[PDB]
């Protein structure tokens, strides 16, 4: 069995002869969420024959038990415990008769848990002893940038890990509402490094003469077909029925970067300087006007999050929702963010699966990908802009392009702290994928700049690495993110499990199909086949 | 409602004071089938009250309706009639009095039934205006064969008409065991033209100077790309789960493609000679071996096809089981390629959805690419290959080549009209797609040679038409019949219809999602991307 992925059996014995117990259930994850009744265990009919009731409960994180007397509505004991996978439990309430009547309970642990976590461990081990036996067998025995091709082909090699399922891990899958985990980092990076690759191109197409008019046809074709992509290929789940537009999702991720890049291309194009040839200021100086309008549309995003009124709903409301908030706006998940979203598309054209409806138990629609949160896209976008001029600008002095690296890593990484107060759930303004929140941003590029502080000296400058094998995938990032979408039910990237509830079945498939990923971009490579939208 | 598609409303009225009515409905395109019970009509309980009962008939071919008296199984009436799609028809069971006790059942049209062939009729006038229109618009303002891809492109979009519904209609599906319809024309020219194609790239790549073992490694190749891709892509139903085992169909038409065409491509290059420079029969002389290999797998078709004994089955058996024959054996569909299928196979890697399952009521699994049809494949390719001979012999004379494609297509006519006896159930050899029958690869291999000698002249002789817009397809074949397959479901093939129970919107459809796979074809040769396996 009856246990499920991440589950343990609770069995509750109640000795006790005139109390009725509810036992109720709350995750340590789930911040300021009301307890939800775990299980009805009645009083025990005679001395010596305890009540016996059995349930499942989840071990990904800690478990906070209550035990309240159903008829008082008075509480009995507390409980705090972190519960392990497959794990048997014994949780027993008896009434202590060492001179006084108060009642006691205590959990034993009838079978061991499993250790849930091994398959990764072991996956690491054997990954690491691969690199090491393949790096000492060989001891025996404009210009594309490397080192940006490299970071892009890590984002793609961990994005279709953790798309085909992550081995079912909750750290490979995205955050319920607040906080990060491994799924929540490549989106922003593919944001990050488009908007290298709009200065990096824009400044070599401009130079050699094309005009910017043929220029900006090709920008609208690009964000055109983007879009185009999204809607019809990406988003729709086609094994469901033929497509309707009662229920087609507008927003995606494709759409995201469709009219991102259109933003941020057109306004690189219509300010565009030709590149001159230690402490000057010449990449941020030349590009003020860009600048001015990039902090008037943060500031329009401020603006709507805290301030802009949502009926029936508190102003400024950064919560999930659900039973979250101690359930006082189960229809509020996204605040504002959520509400602009449901008044221009509507419920029907938005995202259905919400990250917070297993951990908040959400019942409205909200979307990752909405209309407020495109704001805070561009702002990664327009960062990733700098870090494509720090390269060119400075590209004869390494030492220059370091300093700078280091510079906007530390800067952006001092702004996160502040606005998220190292907390996941404090702070002004918490880390936050869906909401796609200011200290989100300011996060991922702060470790997008020290990415590429470690990649361009080791890949571009020095040779030590070439970027095997990140770079084959990275040069075909079109290819494999439509493709693994197109293909993600099809052999060899998906079979059928001997245990479906197996955290090392599961990891084995998507390490596997991850791998083939890999190798059918280094087929793509070897053959020079590369598609560019 | 509760019409459905190509169904009608049958009322029947029963005024007979003392006898129970079972009416019995067989069409009259099963062939020597069984009755089966269509409703059950009690005894009117009182002079003047008729009982009522209603059923639905299938009105895609001829009804054949027998009335019995349940108690004494004795015939009342028998009715034959044509019903109409969504007609509502009463069929009134009285006994006559005009001094006699005879019973006497006539049939009465409620409501007119609506022509259910007028899309289609309309769908042709409009494509004759158009090419109308289009011809008239244009008079007022080794080298590729180009009829070869012409004849490819036109199979190409009667296969993707077909395959995504052929508007319902039963005149575009498949036959259910015997007789041609327009979906069984498409595979039998894909394996001439695919034989005609080996002659003509193996003497090419001859001529110039390659060795026979890399020819050899090429064609093997290419065949274990067909069959995997067969295997693999084409033939799971991703939409109903991961990929298993014991649900894997081996067979099917990409993997007969890949047999087929390394037998035939084998066989070439082991004889192959050099081309030399009216009664001449050097094509057929100088491929002699080739033809004797070719009579003696045709000799063990026959052979294994009507002397193998089956267990619990007819030697020689050629008809499709289930309720038809009478229903003496229902489990025999197929005879000896059914079973050579299920010993060597077995039934759980057999296609489940035979086309005999409607009309016939089989329930045993029979795969039409099954083994024992690889032999007619295999003739069928060799009849492509000697067009491709009689192409290259006398290409410097056209009155020879037309000469040569009629006397084959006559020749083959002749031996299919020996063969089926101008019937479609009756004759030694009947057509059957699901057995690969000889008479059906006469009968397409004529067709093929006929449509060559039409082509031909026209299009790569005088050069009065160029093929538009068929060699577009014909050009990317594989592209376009691995993207119909893998992307039958996506917008704008499919969408949700208004009507499911429509014949014009289901053609609307199709019509509309062969021409956007045109379209892609005609883009995908205007930017010159073609892909050969
Ligand atoms: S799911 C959650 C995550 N979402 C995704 O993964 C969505 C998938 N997204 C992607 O794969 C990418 O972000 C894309 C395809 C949308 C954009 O890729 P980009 O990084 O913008 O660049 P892409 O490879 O498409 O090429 C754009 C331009 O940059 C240039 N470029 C790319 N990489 C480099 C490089 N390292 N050095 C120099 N120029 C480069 C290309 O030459 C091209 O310029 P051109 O058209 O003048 O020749
Ligand atoms: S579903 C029911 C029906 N099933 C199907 O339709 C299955 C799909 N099948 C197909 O599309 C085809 O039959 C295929 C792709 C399997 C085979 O196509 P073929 O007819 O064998 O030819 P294809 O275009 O692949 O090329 C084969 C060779 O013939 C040559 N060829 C093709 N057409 C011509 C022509 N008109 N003139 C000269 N040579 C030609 C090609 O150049 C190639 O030779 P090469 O390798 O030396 O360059
Ligand atoms: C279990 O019983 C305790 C009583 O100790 C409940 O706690 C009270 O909850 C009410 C709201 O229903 C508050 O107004 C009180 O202030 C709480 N008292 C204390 C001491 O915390 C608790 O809510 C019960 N559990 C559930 C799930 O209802
Ligand atoms: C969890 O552990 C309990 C022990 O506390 C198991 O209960 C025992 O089951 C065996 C098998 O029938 C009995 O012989 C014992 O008498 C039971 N003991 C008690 C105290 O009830 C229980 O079966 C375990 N659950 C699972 C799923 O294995
Ligand atoms: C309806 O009744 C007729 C009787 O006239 C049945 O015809 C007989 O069928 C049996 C088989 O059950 C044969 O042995 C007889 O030779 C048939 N007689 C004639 C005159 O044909 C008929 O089968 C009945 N219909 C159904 C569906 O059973
Ligand atoms: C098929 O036609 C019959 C007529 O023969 C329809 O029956 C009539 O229905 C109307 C509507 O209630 C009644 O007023 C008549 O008295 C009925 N006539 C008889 C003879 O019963 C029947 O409704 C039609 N079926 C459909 C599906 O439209
Ligand atoms: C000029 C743009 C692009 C950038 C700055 C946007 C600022 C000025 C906008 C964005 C959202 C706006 C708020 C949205 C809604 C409300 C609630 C209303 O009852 C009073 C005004 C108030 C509080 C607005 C004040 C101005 C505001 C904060
Ligand atoms: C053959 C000679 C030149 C030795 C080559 C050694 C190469 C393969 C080794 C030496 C040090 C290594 C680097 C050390 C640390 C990092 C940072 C990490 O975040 C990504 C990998 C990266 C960037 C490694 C890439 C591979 C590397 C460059
Ligand atoms: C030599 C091959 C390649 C071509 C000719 C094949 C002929 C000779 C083969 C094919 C199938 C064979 C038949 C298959 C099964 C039986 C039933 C058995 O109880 C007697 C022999 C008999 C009737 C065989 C006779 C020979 C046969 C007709
Ligand atoms: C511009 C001058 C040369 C006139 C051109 C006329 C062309 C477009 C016309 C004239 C006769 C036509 C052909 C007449 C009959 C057939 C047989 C049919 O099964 C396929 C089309 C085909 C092969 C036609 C193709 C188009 C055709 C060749
Ligand atoms: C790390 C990441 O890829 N994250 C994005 C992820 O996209 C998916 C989601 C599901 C699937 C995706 C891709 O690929 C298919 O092969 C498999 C299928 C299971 O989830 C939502 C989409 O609504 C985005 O907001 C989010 O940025
Ligand atoms: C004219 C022809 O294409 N006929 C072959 C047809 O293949 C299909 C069948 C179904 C579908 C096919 C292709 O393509 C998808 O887009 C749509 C889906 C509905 O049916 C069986 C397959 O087992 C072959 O025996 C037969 O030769
Ligand atoms: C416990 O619940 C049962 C079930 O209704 C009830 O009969 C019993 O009276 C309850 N006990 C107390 C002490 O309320
Ligand atoms: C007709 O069938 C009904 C239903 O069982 C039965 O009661 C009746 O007796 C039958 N009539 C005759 C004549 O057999
Ligand atoms: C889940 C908690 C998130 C806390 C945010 C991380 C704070 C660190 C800021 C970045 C420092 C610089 C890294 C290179
Ligand atoms: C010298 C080449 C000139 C070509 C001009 C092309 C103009 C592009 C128009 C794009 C407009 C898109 C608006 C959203
Ligand atoms: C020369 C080709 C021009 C193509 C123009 C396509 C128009 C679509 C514009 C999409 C803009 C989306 C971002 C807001
Ligand atoms: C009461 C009505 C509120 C309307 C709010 C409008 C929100 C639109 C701004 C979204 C910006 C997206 C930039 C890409
Ligand atoms: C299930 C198999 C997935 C394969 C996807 C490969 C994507 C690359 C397309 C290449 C097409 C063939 C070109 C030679
Ligand atoms: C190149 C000189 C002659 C070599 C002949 C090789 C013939 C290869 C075809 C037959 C192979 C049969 C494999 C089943
Ligand atoms: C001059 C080039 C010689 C290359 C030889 C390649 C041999 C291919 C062997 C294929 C055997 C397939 C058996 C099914
Ligand atoms: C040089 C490349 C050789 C590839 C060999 C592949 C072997 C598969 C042979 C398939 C034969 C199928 C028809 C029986
Ligand atoms: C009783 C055992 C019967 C065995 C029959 C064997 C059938 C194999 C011949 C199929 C020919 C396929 C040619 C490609
Ligand atoms: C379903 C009816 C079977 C008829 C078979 C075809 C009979 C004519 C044979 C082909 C004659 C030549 C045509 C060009
Ligand atoms: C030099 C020869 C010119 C070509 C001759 C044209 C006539 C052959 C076409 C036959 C078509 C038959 C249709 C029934
Ligand atoms: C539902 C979408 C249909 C797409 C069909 C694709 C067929 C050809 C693939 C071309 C890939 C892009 C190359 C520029
Ligand atoms: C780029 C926008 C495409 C939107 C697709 C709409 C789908 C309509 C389906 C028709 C059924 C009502
Ligand atoms: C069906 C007959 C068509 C003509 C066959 C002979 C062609 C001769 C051309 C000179
Ligand atoms: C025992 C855990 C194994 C997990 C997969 C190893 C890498 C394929
Ligand atoms: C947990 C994923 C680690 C992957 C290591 C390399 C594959 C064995
Ligand atoms: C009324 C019949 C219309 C059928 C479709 C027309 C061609 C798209
Ligand atoms: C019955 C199909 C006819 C197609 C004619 C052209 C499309 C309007
Ligand atoms: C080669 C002929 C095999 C048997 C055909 C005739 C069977 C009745």
């Amino acid at each position: 069995a009856e246990l499920k992925m991440d589950q343990a059996l609770l069995l509750i014995h109640n000795e006790l002869l005139w109390t009725n117990l509810t036992v109720y259930w709350k995750s340590e994850c789930c911040y300021h969420c009301l307890f939800q009744v775990l299980v009805n265990v009645p009083q025990s009919p005679k001395a010596g024959k305890p009540s016996a009731a059995a349930a499942s409960v989840s071990t990904q994180h800690g478990s906070i038990l209550q035990l309240n007397d159903t008829l008082e509505e008075k509480e009995v004991c507390r409980l705090e415990y972190r519960f392990g996978e497959f794990g048997n439990y014994s949780l027993l309430v008896k009434n202590i008769h060492n001179g006084v009547s108060e009642i006691a309970c205590d959990l034993a642990v009838n079978e061991d848990p499993v250790d849930s976590n091994l398959p990764v461990s072991i996956a690491f081990l054997i990954g690491l002893a691969v690199i090491i036996v393949i790096s000492f067998l060989r001891l025996l025995l404009p210009p594309r940038l490397r080192s940006v091709d490299t970071f892009r082909g890590i984002a793609l090699i961990l994005m279709v890990f953790v798309n085909y399922g992550g081995g079912k891990y909750w750290y490979f899958k995205h955050a319920s509402w607040n906080g990060l985990t491994v799924a929540d980092l490549v989106f922003p990076w593919f944001v990050f490094i488009m908007g290298s690759s709009i200065f990096l191109s824009m400044t070599s197409i401009l130079q050699r003469g094309c005009s910017k008019f043929r220029l900006l046809g090709k920008i609208a074709w690009r964000s055109f077909l983007l879009i185009c992509i999204g809607i019809i290929i990406v988003n729709p789940n086609y094994c469901l029925g033929p497509l309707s537009w009662d229920k087609v999702r507008i927003p995606g991720v494709l759409q995201r970067l469709g009219v991102t890049y259109f933003v941020v291309a057109v306004l690189e194009l219509l300010f565009a300087k030709p590149v001159p040839e230690c402490l000057s200021l010449r990449d941020i100086t030349s590009s003020w006007p860009q600048w001015l309008l990039i902090l008037v549309l943060e500031g329009l995003w401020l603006g709507l999050t805290f301030l802009l009124p949502v009926p029936g709903c508190p102003t400024g409301y950064l919560g999930p929702g659900g039973i979250g908030d101690f359930g006082k706006y189960p229809n509020c998940t996204g605040g504002a963010a959520g509400y602009i979203d449901r008044l221009l598309l509507g419920d029907d054209h938005l995202y259905q699966h919400p990250s917070s409806a297993v951990l908040y138990h959400t019942e409205v629609a909200y979307d990752p990908e909405g209309i407020l949160g495109t704001i805070n896209s561009i702002v990664m976008a327009f960062l990733g802009v700098q870090a494509g001029k720090i390269l060119l600008y400075y590209k004869a002095r390494t030492k220059d392009i370091l300093i700078r690296f280091t510079a906007w890593c530390c800067i952006l990484g001092l702004i996160s702290v502040a606005l998220t107060k190292v907390s996941e759930n404090e702070g002004f303004i918490p880390v936050n994928k869906n909401l796609w929140s200011l200290s989100y941003v300011t996060t991922l590029s702060s470790f997008a700049f020290f990415i590429l502080l470690v990649l361009y000296p080791v890949v571009d400058v020095k040779g030590l690495w070439t970027g095997t094998p990140f770079f084959y995938p990275g040069m075909n990032s079109i290819l494999v993110y439509v493709g693994h979408e197109v293909f993600e039910n099809y052999f060899p990237f998906q079979w059928k499990l001997k245990d479906n509830q197996s955290h090392k079945e599961h990891l084995t498939q998507n390490i596997v199909a991850t791998a083939l990923w890999v190798l059918i971009a280094y087929i793509l490579y070897r053959k020079k086949i590369f598609w560019k939208i």
